[PDB]
């Protein structure tokens, strides 16, 4: 009934912030050997945690009216969403080829219902603004399948 992007966006945007700090350190254990259950858990545990955080956040915000002319737009919250999940996709996709790991499909179980719960409350909060996520995610969707998050690939859309 009111513009409640504002809201909306500051809490994508602390999401996205957490997630630049968790990708590139899981990307770097990865590359140099150093991925282990403890230090891949221990990411992945803040990851799961700032998704449950963000979707709590915007649950509790009202249903926004929307905004198509200022910053920021709907599409400029389902952008910075996007990119944000892209990263988190690729990244979880590629850690399950990590042979020290022993954790892989408890980890993303764990970390699937949090990135499902922003996905329902995002769409919901701002009616539709998931649908451009799902376009960026064409493609990028794969990879949810490949880690088995399977409610925040069919949360999106996909069929
Ligand atoms: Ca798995």
């Amino acid at each position: 009934s009111s513009n409640t992007n504002p809201a909306i966006y500051q809490a994508i945007s602390v999401l996205s912030q957490q997630i630049h700090v968790n990708i590139p350190e899981l990307n770097t254990l990865q590359a140099s050997g150093g991925a282990t259950d403890l230090t891949v858990g221990n990411e992945l545990d803040e990851l799961t945690d700032a998704f449950t955080l963000a979707a709590a956040t915007i649950a509790n915000t009202a249903v926004s009216s929307g905004d198509t002319t200022n910053f920021p737009t709907n599409d400029d919250i389902s952008i910075t969403y996007a990119v944000a999940l892209q990263l988190v996709a690729s990244t979880a996709s590629g850690l399950k080829q990590v042979n020290s790991l022993t954790t892989y499909s408890t980890m993303m179980s764990d970390l699937d219902p949090a990135i499902a719960a922003l996905h329902v409350a995002l769409n919901r909060t701002l009616p539709n603004s998931i649908n451009l996520v799902r376009v960026m995610m064409l493609d990028a969707q794969q990879f949810l399948t490949q880690a088995g998050l399977t409610q925040s690939r069919a949360s999106l859309g996909f069929a």
